[PDB]
Order: structure tokens, then C-alpha cells, then sequence
């Protein structure tokens, strides 16, 4: 397949980063800040479509689902959410009103009401290794899930997807280039470099890890997450 172009669809842009995969990316002006992106993951698998989270607002995340009926048009059976912050889950009422199963980290679920956000619907546990429990995982399809422990965030979890040589640290994973791994409020400063070395374990074949707030990076961003992680 020929690379097309990023698509301008409302306030979003969607990158297409494989035959049957794409980034969302959404913005928000925060008071510092300028516009924030945020990047999230559009799946195809078979006649069903897969979504690694939503936009900054219900909104936004209603432009993702309509982008999906125009471009894809098919069904979208579910979501799954990386971590509980508004970039992150700040769309769950439009997925609950568009009839799709969310899920998240049990841990994501706690917290997100506190946050003044919607839980979702389903919650993740993972075992001792880190790879998601199958039984709260059902019918992922290429969507593989990893917890690597309390990360950036005690929450964090993160992706991969089978076929492919992508993988979605979220919050974790920081640019190669980053000056700082920016706030470390929430973060388990004893753990986190751990947390960056299993994530890239966890994920050895993947040559693309997409960002949170930036254009997806090489394995660099890794190590180099890793590193500047052992300064704590």
C-alpha cells in the first residue's frame, strides 16, 4: 500500500501508520501550553474495528467514531485505555453512548471518578509477568496488552499488535530527543526505569513506538526513556 497522506477530519488528524492500523491525534489547548497533541490507535482486525483510547473530550472522540463509519465502516467492538487522564479517557461518555465496551486497567478504573472522569465499563488484570490475564481480555484479537508496572503512572499500561512491528508505551515512553520525563507527580520513581526496560522486553520485535504527545520514535525512545529514568 501507497502512504496516502494525513487525513484533517474535523479537529483531529489520522496517520496511517500501517495497512490496518492508525493513529488518532486530537488537541487541547492547555493554559501554558499551546495545543497539546494526543495520540491514540484505530485497529482493523477482520470486519470489526479495535480503538486504543479516545480524545481529549467526548466530542472529539464522537469525530474519531464518525471518521471510523466514513473511511472503515465497520462495527467498533471496543476500546481499550491506557491510563486515567483526560487525554486519555476524556471520551468514555461518547463510547458508552455509541453502545462499545470499554476497558482499562483495573487500576485506570479507580482512579478515573476521582479524576471528575468515567470509569470504564471493564476492568483489566494482568499476571505476575505482566501479560494480560486472558479471562478480563476477551477476544483481543491483535491488540496485545501489557502492564509493566507502576510506571510514569501506578496505571500505565500499554500495546502492541500482532502483525505488526508497532507498539504503544502511552504515557510511559518518552521521545528520544525528551529534555525531562516531565511530571513525575504520579510516577513510581524506584520503578520506573524498570518499567521502560520491561515494556521493550515485552515488545522486542517492535521497531515503531507511538507517543503520547509526539510522532512515533525507533526503539531509541527506549533506552533513552530508560536512562534519563535512572537519574532517580
Amino acid at each position: 500500500y501507497m502512504e496516502t497522506g494525513d487525513q484533517r477530519f474535523g479537529d483531529l488528524v489520522f496517520r496511517q501508520l500501517a495497512p490496518n492500523v492508525w493513529q488518532h491525534t486530537s488537541y487541547l489547548d492547555m493554559p501554558g501550553f499551546g495545543a497539546v497533541a494526543s495520540n491514540g490507535l484505530i485497529v482493523r482486525d477482520g470486519g470489526r474495528v479495535l480503538v486504543v483510547d479516545t480524545a481529549w473530550t467526548d466530542d472529539q472522540t464522537a469525530q474519531i467514531l464518525n471518521w471510523i463509519k466514513q473511511e472503515i465502516n465497520l462495527p467498533v467492538a471496543l476500546a481499550v485505555v491506557t491510563h486515567a487522564h483526560q487525554d486519555k479517557m476524556g471520551g468514555m461518555d461518547a463510547l458508552h453512548a455509541a453502545g462499545i465496551a470499554t476497558y482499562a486497567n483495573a487500576l485506570s478504573n479507580q482512579l478515573a471518578p476521582q479524576e471528575g472522569m468515567v470509569a470504564a465499563q471493564h476492568s483489566l488484570t494482568f499476571a505476575a509477568n505482566g501479560w494480560v490475564e486472558p479471562a478480563t481480555a476477551p477476544n483481543f484479537g491483535p491488540l496485545k496488552v501489557f502492564y509493566p508496572g507502576p510506571g510514569h503512572t501506578s496505571d500505565n499500561i500499554t500495546v502492541g499488535i500482532d502483525g505488526t512491528d508497532i507498539a504503544f508505551g502511552g504515557c510511559l515512553i518518552k521521545d528520544s530527543k525528551a529534555k525531562s520525563l516531565g511530571n513525575l507527580g504520579d510516577a513510581d520513581t524506584e520503578h520506573y526505569a524498570a518499567s521502560a526496560r520491561a515494556f521493550g522486553a515485552a515488545f522486542p520485535k517492535a521497531s515503531m513506538i507511538v507517543m503520547s504527545h509526539s510522532a512515533p520514535d525507533s526503539r531509541a525512545a527506549i533506552t533513552h526513556t530508560a536512562r534519563m529514568a535512572d537519574k532517580l
